[PDB]
């Protein structure tokens, strides 16, 4: 175990009442409840519209084995777990019975066809969660391609190469945008905690992971910019094709920016990052996408200072949303280590989060609060961590 030195006192616990939105920003963010209830509901009523067009679950009274079915209908090996969760969402829908192997269509089964595409206009009216269905219909549309993998995933939710159906996903839309706001906030208020005491030429050094293509590391570097003079900031990816990209679009107007592939599950020093070299890593909805969990945990340890923050944001439900679209990823499946994880599925709950963080030897671990009375956002949070500076 290495036991990295103190370098500076901890900030975090004094630091979460300055990043925890207030009253009137949570009520803001679930004015958006009622819009995503009904994206879930349509999901599921999607969902039984695929196997309907791919000739499956048209009539209410029929029963279907399970491991007939995938075969029969050409459900590609990688899809095997991917399937087994589509079969529980339509039976949490009520629209499947299963006992074991045996599949009964209930008395809500009908043809879904022309209502699916009527309800999908409705909820692309609603500004909220417009480009989730937009996302949604897309793959919809080539569904049946997509589960017998006769199309790549990355062709239809990248079409042409495009960020066109993910871009508005992770930016301008108010969710997506409310959580990418705590992150800066979160690092801002780093950056305030800290500069005033820093020696002369010394710079606070921030990693992100996964930065992918930078569509939230933009917003990011802009608000940072300001620091340059005493910050450096790693724009990180397993791809190397990715961080060249990077540089190419963000290099030049953040010369305080430095570009480098990483991969978590392999050696960070091997990769040319040195052990207690950052005051923060960041992972925008990333960190989840790793065979364990525990390990990766334990390597961001390695690489953070003493006392420096691990910044998550990350999906804290197990959405249908997510399940057919972000399902459709390597990604999502990696894991090894399921009991770790929310069932069919990366994911953890904030609960969940706060639980594993400290168990692996962070403290002051806050997933941030969005609730009021009775009502609250479980859909994503941002969660903060302050390493002991312990790592196995």
């Amino acid at each position: 175990a290495t036991v990295h030195p103190e370098r500076f006192e901890p900030l975090l616990e004094r630091s979460v009442p300055r990043i925890q939105p207030g009253l009137s920003a949570v009520r803001e963010l679930l004015t958006h409840q009622p819009a995503f209830d009904a994206l879930e509901r349509f999901s599921e009523d999607l969902l039984l519209c695929i196997f309907q067009d791919m000739g499956a679950f048209q009539r209410a009274g029929s029963a279907e084995s399970a491991a007939t079915l995938r075969e029969r209908l050409g459900v590609a090996g990688r899809f095997g777990r991917l399937y087994d969760s589509l079969l529980a969402i339509l039976e949490g829908a009520g629209y499947l019975r299963i006992e074991g192997d045996r599949l009964f269509t209930s008395e809500r089964v009908t043809p879904k066809k022309h209502e699916v595409e009527r309800r999908m206009q409705q909820l692309a009216d609603l500004p909220a969660i417009a480009p989730y269905v937009r996302l949604l219909w897309a793959c919809y549309r080539r569904y049946p391609e997509l589960l017998r993998g006769q199309v790549a995933a990355t062709d239809v939710l990248f079409p042409q190469g495009s960020m066109d159906l993910m871009g508005p996903l992770y930016k301008g839309n108010a969710t997506a945008d409310h959580f990418n706001e705590l992150v800066i906030k979160s690092l801002l208020v780093f950056l305030d905690a800290r500069v005033p005491h820093l020696r002369e030429g010394e710079k606070i050094t921030i990693l992100e992971v996964g930065a992918g293509t930078g569509g939230t590391t933009a917003s990011v570097l802009e608000a940072l910019s300001s620091h340059a003079r005493h910050l450096e900031y790693f724009y990180t990816d397993i791809s190397h094709a990715f961080t060249r990209y990077g540089k190419r679009q963000y290099g030049p107007r953040y010369p305080f920016v430095t570009f480098q592939p990483l991969d978590l599950e392999g050696d960070v020093v091997a990769q040319g990052f040195s052990a207690e070299r950052f005051d923060v890593v960041l992972g925008a909805n990333v960190v989840h996408a790793t065979k364990n969990l525990r390990s990766t945990l334990q390597s961001i340890k390695r690489l953070l200072k003493a006392n420096g923050w691990l910044v998550l944001n990350e999906m804290t439900r197990v959405v249908h949303f997510l399940t057919l679209s972000a399902g459709l990823l390597d990604g999502w499946w990696l894991f090894e280590d399921a009991a770790e994880r929310m069932k069919w599925s990366p994911l953890l709950s904030s609960p969940m989060w706060k639980g594993l963080l400290e168990e692996e030897g962070f403290r002051r671990v806050a997933p941030l609060q969005h609730s009021d009375g009775t009502s609250s956002w479980s859909i994503q949070n941002v969660i903060l961590a302050e390493s002991d500076g312990v790592s196995r």
